[PDB]
């Protein structure tokens, strides 16, 4: 019947204590986290898992330390994929967005989890050593505002339009805070994402050459599981050299990715990213009555096990 | 580093003696042709190969008989694909146009060659038994003419725009001959294609019902090699039950297919269809300096072996 799309979100969807119910009550998930945590701890110096589940942090504290959040998103997503795999729920497509394209690539077979995690760690390290900090801002309003009132958003770059009432911009800290001030005087609602770098913008360009060089030391396979990419807006069969850089540097075309899938099939969408961000977007992008073709798992309601039971009816 | 696109043309690109040098000098090509020839001959009642290479028929004699040209195009294309694959030259994408979508699908694994050949044979037989004959005409001029002077093309259907100075229409013989007369009085150059049905138009609608029944009797696989279809102008992951009818009935979107591929990466394009028709189009659709990313193999210069050498240096490093 209709294919299962596993979707992976990127920077800005992470939060403290994400997936704690699975880390404690699901052996496949916990073992996968622990295995990757040992790899990551070597390169960072400390445990990622102990930062994700930091008992002094709440969900509402921004998890914006790039050395921890970059690997944390991948580890969370790949471990949940193992959970689904263990339960015999297999993807017909993977769909990555931002850093989620790494998890998509790893699940596809482009690289194994250990190498992908390494690529993510190096990117985080290189960005931290080379780039000024910055911010990413969600605008809870119409992207048409970018055309009618471009001055409102000066000194920022559009990184994503997610549906007809949600887009995201990226820029320097003070520039973004001034846009926020200006939006408030226009009654335009916005929300800072929990990141400390203007990802998907030219303000991480200082990291490019170092990361390009690092990528030349790696070898990747062709996709095995079909990939749909937010970076390209379509199916991805052949990957160029800079894909894993553009996964963090280029703007997203998530709506084009979903449109492409919906043109071919009536898919079921499973958001394997923290917060269920992509599932929320997809529900806005597909006919209302089709909202039960879409579900998420890891959300701050910490109901991952109930949600995995829901996923079983997609089988 | 640049992915390889194998392209397959359809009705209108065939000619007598296409591929004769491969047939005589290339064992893989010859054997593939003789194998399909035995399947095709069972349904048409005589060898396709002996018609293609009939010594009394010339490249300039239109090879427009559907019962022979339909299987001949597929046979030539699939046999050339076997030649390339035997040399280790593999497609990253296949691109089908008109009947060439059957070769694209077979190469992709949607069907085995023998079953796809059966579908082609059936389609040729049903169209011959159910449809009036017709013509297809290439206009060597701007498709803007269609909007500026629609009465010039009355009683014809637009089936393809191929580049800025090439588009193709289809319709009844007398209507097409009238259009040619009118075009000559306007100094608009045109060329009749070597086909005897108004493919890609409503004039082959009498065949749809029987062919769709036949198609329901078949079972097809999902693509294993990405297919970019001229039917949709994009990568095609599902083909519905009418796809192989639509491949010859619906207008084409070849420019859209090429723009789609070029938007993802700079490709190397190999035309596996007779005449090098698609290569010629692609050369007009991509920058002039980029012409060396495009080549053809089977052309009336009968230089297949030389062209296969050229293809060697298309190989991904
Ligand atoms: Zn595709």
């Amino acid at each position: 019947n209709e294919p299962l799309v596993f979707m992976f979100s990127g920077q800005g969807s992470q939060y403290y204590h994400m997936g704690k119910e699975l880390f404690k009550e699901n052996t496949v998930f916990r073992q996968s986290m622990l295995e990757m945590d040992a790899i990551a701890a070597r390169r960072i110096g400390t445990s990622i898992v102990e930062e994700i589940y930091h008992p002094g942090k709440r969900v509402s504290d921004p998890f914006d330390s790039i050395l921890f959040s970059h690997p944390a998103i991948f580890m969370i997503e790949y471990s949940l994929y193992k959970v689904l795999e263990d339960r015999g729920i297999y993807p017909d497509y993977v769909l990555g967005s931002s850093l989620g394209e790494f998890a998509a690539a790893a699940v596809s077979g482009v690289s194994d989890a250990e190498d992908m995690l390494d690529c993510i760690l190096e990117q985080a390290i290189i960005i931290q050593n080379s780039c000024d900090k910055g911010k990413m801002l969600a605008i809870l309003d119409k992207p048409q505002l970018l055309n009618d009132h471009p001055q409102l958003f000066g000194n920022s770059e559009l990184i994503s339009i997610n549906y007809d009432s949600h887009f995201v911009i990226s820029g320097e800290e003070d520039h973004i805070r001034k846009i926020m001030e200006d939006l408030k005087e226009k009654q335009i609602l916005c929300q800072l994402l929990p990141v400390s770098y203007a990802f998907h913008s030219s303000l991480i360009d200082p990291a490019e050459s170092a990361y390009a060089e690092f990528l030349r030391s790696k070898s990747f396979q062709k996709p095995s599981i079909p990939i749909v990419s937010s970076l390209t807006g379509s199916c991805l069969h052949v990957m160029d050299e800079n894909f894993f850089w553009n996964a963090v540097r280029k703007p997203m075309m998530f709506r084009e990715a979903i449109r492409y899938l919906e043109s071919q099939h009536t898919c079921k969408f499973i958001d394997l990213g923290p917060s269920g961000t992509l599932a929320a977007f997809v529900k806005q992008l597909i006919p209302g009555d089709s909202a039960d073709r879409c579900c998420s798992i890891i959300t701050p309601f910490h109901q991952e096990l109930k949600n995995l039971n829901t996923v079983e009816y997609f089988r």
